[PDB]
């Protein structure tokens, strides 16, 4: 199809254009498309870019506009006070500012389909919402429209929602076109998609994005694939990878790293209305916030995350039982069985189920994959499928039956209701992964596991030393291994916080000296460094220069392979708000050779300070060039929850932030 009407270039100065004579008679049918290319780099706090309206007297309800706000939300109004009909539809974060300096050109796709009686609104390829009503509104139906209207709407005479920015190309389609045809229209966009929904994890949310360069060049990434809606455990969560061999321009359909099957996975579109949105996934295990090393003796990948049993998470975890009992300097995971009221089980060598009120074992054995056998044979339960069919969330038995693993709800066996973290391995760079393993616990039989930091682990120049940082209550738990991961141990660090998220990331400012950024409950992001590779750790710091919420948000930081300024050049990535997550920056510092103090030289604004930007993944491309994964949504605001495609990849020069 034709367009109706084609026109571009239009400069939004807060004074709208009239293009009523070029347009209104040309609309006809019940069903529109719009296509609009538009910048926005300054724009107003409610502005809209096109109206239909009603202008006279007494009709300032009869409109229709394509809107948003400087929070990045897009939407429209449709209303008509005769046919008694006021639709509003939008979605939070769905919009660019800036790149590299430069207004970003979002192209906008809204089909207002009167056969399907279905509104549906694509930014930048990503279909941000798709509303089926029973009584259909067509645009060209509003009760006396007389005006079509470029940067703001008419009502009775006077220009509201006055827009800032341009208008680069609208058409108009007196049809709705398919889904098969916006996908035609070309894109100016600033970012990829590594994860999105519809990919084979078949989760429609995603959270928590790592990035980890290997030594062969191909760069890996890992990621919470969520299943019911955004929400942190407990849930149905999975952790998948993708790759690039190509410096980060095509990534690999993502595989998952950990995965559990007590729960179908289902792509669903979690409520986000106010009555239905903490609607939990509550029967199910889950993994969630995962970490990337490569060991360079093995070869090997090593990935680790927490790991969550059936219905459990940081809210409900038990916090004083590690989930193992110690028999001689041993560690051995407990069990709990049907029908018992106290854990009278332990799993030993080689998975064999023991039972501790005889010290006889059992006909039982745990194989590698946490799966219950009796006699050599796989015990088996039936999964659970979600559903929204009666009008909340239900989950419910599906007839499917799937290897009955400890960490389920349905288990003849079942862990200790509390949090631990696993560790899987790769020998083919994410192209598979093996079985995961527990971790030991690290604090004692009688504290929960810490916490996983999300993002990277640090593999030390001169050795084959690997470190993860965790976290619990009152220090840092670094995780150190010397053999591939074969055996850790712990170094604690104190820090002046209980109960914080401490999400630390970790760099190597020279050899054996490491510098670690985290998260705090201060305002400021906090360091400390240690000069024997992890042993001892120096007190806590903080940087000023970067704002934070009280509540904090994830930092993730590199050591830069080049100098800069003639210096060593460290460089994090955060939101810097003291007011949410938003604003993101990537802030380059120099070290003092001297001192090794840094001295925070550059600030790099990834989109407008108003736009969303939580949790973020950097890292050193083969070429030099930056890459960053991250959540361009406000992932703490209750307004934000269940958003799909926010998790964005973007590439970056030393030359864009400097």
């Amino acid at each position: 199809i034709s367009p109706i009407f084609q026109g571009g270039s239009y400069q939004l100065n807060n004074k709208s254009i009239d293009i009523s004579s070029l347009l209104l008679d040309k609309l006809s049918g019940e069903s529109q498309t719009v296509v609009m290319k538009f910048k926005a780099d300054k724009p107003n706090s409610l502005q809209a870019l096109f109206g239909l309206s009603n202008s006279k007297a007494g009709f300032k309800n009869n409109y229709f506009s394509i809107f948003m706000r400087d929070s990045g939300e897009i939407g429209v109004e449709i209303r008509d006070a005769q046919k008694g009909i006021n639709y509003l539809f939008s979605r939070p974060a769905s919009l660019w500012g800036k790149h590299k300096g430069q207004a970003v050109e979002n192209t906008l796709v809204f089909v207002s389909d009167s056969k399907d009686k279905t509104y549906t609104m694509y930014v930048n390829g990503i279909e941000v919402f798709s509303e089926t009503v029973d009584t259909f509104l067509p645009i060209s139906n509003i009760n006396g429209i007389d005006k079509a209207t470029l940067g703001a709407v008419n009502r009775e005479g006077k220009e509201h929602y006055l827009a800032k920015g341009s208008i680069d190309e609208i058409s108009l389609f007196n049809k709705a076109i398919s889904d098969q045809e916006v996908s035609t229209i070309p894109l100016s966009n600033p970012f990829q998609l590594i994860f999105q929904s519809g990919d084979s994890t078949q989760a429609n949310y995603f959270r928590i994005p790592t990035l980890y360069t290997l030594s062969s060049g191909r760069v890996l990434s890992s990621i919470d694939a969520r299943y019911g809606g955004t929400h942190d455990s407990k849930s149905k969560i999975n952790i998948a990878t993708s790759y690039s061999d190509d410096n980060g321009k095509t990534w690999s359909e993502p595989i998952f790293a950990m995965k559990f099957n007590d729960y179908e996975e289902q792509l669903v579109y979690w409520p986000r209305d106010n009555k239905l949105k903490n609607s939990q996934i509550s029967g199910s295990a889950s993994f969630i916030d995962s970490s990337i090393v490569e060991d360079k003796k093995s070869g090997k990948t090593i990935l680790l995350a927490d790991v969550m049993p059936a219905g459990i998470g940081n809210n409900n975890a038990n916090k004083a039982d590690s989930g193992f009992k110690e028999i001689n300097g041993h560690y051995y995971l407990k069990l709990k069985k049907n029908g018992d009221n106290d854990f009278r089980y332990t799993v030993r060598e080689n998975g064999v189920v023991y039972n501790e009120t005889t010290n006889k074992p059992t006909n039982y054995t745990i194989n590698d994959k946490y799966e219950v056998l009796e006699g050599g044979k796989s015990l088996t339960v039936e999964q659970y499928s979600v559903d929204f069919d009666s009008g909340s969330l239900r989950e419910r038995h599906n007839g499917k039956q799937v290897p009955m693993n400890v960490f389920y709800k349905d288990s003849l066996f079942k862990v200790t209701p509390t949090n631990y973290i696993a560790m899987t391995t790769s020998q083919n760079r994410g192209e598979s992964w093996e079985q995961f393993k527990l971790l030991p616990p690290f604090l004692g039989e009688k504290h929960n596991g810490t916490y996983l930091c999300p993002g990277q682990g640090l593999a030390l120049k001169s050795s084959n030393r690997l470190i993860f940082a965790t976290y619990t209550s009152g220090e840092l738990t670094y995780l150190i291994s010397d053999d591939s991961g074969q055996t850790w141990k712990k170094s604690s660090a104190s820090i002046p916080f209980k109960n914080a998220t401490a999400e630390a990331q970790m760099v190597e400012l020279r050899d054996g000296v490491i510098r670690t950024f985290f998260r705090t409950t201060t305002g400021k992001i906090a360091y400390m460094t240690s000069r024997d590779s992890g042993e001892t750790w120096s007190k806590v710091s903080y940087i000023d220069g970067i704002q934070q919420t009280s509540y904090g948000t994830q930092v993730s930081a590199i050591k830069y392979s080049q100098l800069i300024d003639g210096k060593e050049a460290v460089i994090l990535s955060t939101p810097n708000s003291r007011s949410g997550r938003k604003g993101g920056q990537l802030v380059v510092g120099l070290v003092n050779k001297e001192d090794d103090s840094i001295d925070w030289k550059y600030h790099y604004g990834i989109d407008l300070p108003s736009y969303g930007y939580a949790y973020s993944a950097i890292t050193e491309l083969p070429n030099h060039h930056i890459g960053v994964l991250f959540e361009k949504y406000d992932s703490w605001s209750r307004n934000e929850l269940h958003l799909s495609n926010v998790v964005q990849y973007i590439d970056l020069e030393i030359n864009d932030l400097t």
